[PDB]
């Protein structure tokens, strides 16, 4: 599935990532377009056989099961594929967990570099306010 900006919004904030940790939700918009460019559904093979799941691309290394991550275990507790919904509902929650860390935000690399310190308020421009 694809997210629309504006729809990913909606279903970001309604599920409160909007302020969670300090973190707006056009650092969340932000994070989601450069990560899986709002792809329910994008996938990424990492090296060290884990890969980055979702709309959030949160990895198997950690937090969630694909099963073959040789050093592995799932601190939310699902298989990585429920982390490919086309409801948030999932990644969300759990990427309350990563974000609450220790790290911040700083745990999506495109988040890191495409998005910190920027005017990320611009990810939530026409979206219905």
């Amino acid at each position: 599935k694809v997210f629309g900006r504006c729809e990913l919004a909606a279903a970001m904030k309604r599920h409160g990532l909007d302020n969670y940790r300090g973190y707006s939700l056009g650092n969340w918009v932000c994070a989601a377009k450069f990560e899986s460019n709002f792809n329910t559904q994008a996938t990424n093979r990492n090296t060290d056989g884990s890969t980055d799941y979702g709309i959030l691309q949160i990895n198997s290394r950690w937090w969630c099961n694909d099963g073959r991550t040789p050093g592995s275990r799932n601190l939310c507790n699902i298989p990585c594929s429920a982390l490919l919904s086309s409801d948030i509902t999932a990644s969300v929650n759990c990427a309350k967990k990563i974000v609450s860390d220790g790290n911040g935000m700083n745990a999506w690399v495109a988040w890191r570099n495409r998005c910190k310190g920027t005017d990320v308020q611009a990810w939530i421009r026409g979206c219905r306010l």
